[PDB]
C-alpha cells in the first residue's frame, strides 16, 4: 500500500558480464508497462533488462547459482 | 536510462520504531508524483514516508548517526 512501485521503461541493449553482476529481482506487477529484470552490479548499480532474452536468463541462473 | 523509476504513491500513517529500521533513501525523480522517502525495515520491507513528517526526518537523522 505504502510499498514504493517499481516499473522498468527501457531495457539494456548490451550484454552485462556476470563478473559486474552481485544480484537482480523480477519486476511483475500490472502497474508497470511489462514485465522486467533488474539487474544490480558490483557497484550497485540498478539496469533493466529483457526477461525474454537468453542472456538475461542465463545471468539470472548463474547468480542462482555462483 | 535502463535505469529502473521507483515512485511512492502513498505515504504511511504509522511511526515505525528507530528499532526496525535498517536503512533509507530519498525519491526526488521528476517522474514520480513528488518527494519521497522510503525506509527499509530490518526484514527488508520498504515503507513510504512523508519526507515533511518530523518523525520521518528524526529517523534519517538517527539512521544517519545510529
Ligand atoms: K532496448
Ligand atoms: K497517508
Amino acid at each position: 500500500i505504502n510499498a514504493p512501485v517499481t516499473c522498468c521503461y527501457n531495457f539494456t541493449n548490451r550484454k552485462i558480464s556476470v563478473q559486474r553482476l552481485a544480484s537482480y529481482r523480477r519486476i511483475t506487477s500490472s502497474k508497470c508497462p511489462k514485465e522486467a529484470v533488474i539487474f544490480k552490479t558490483i557497484v550497485a548499480k540498478e539496469i533493466c533488462a529483457d526477461p525474454k532474452q537468453k542472456w538475461v536468463q542465463d545471468s539470472m541462473d548463474h547468480l542462482d547459482k555462483q
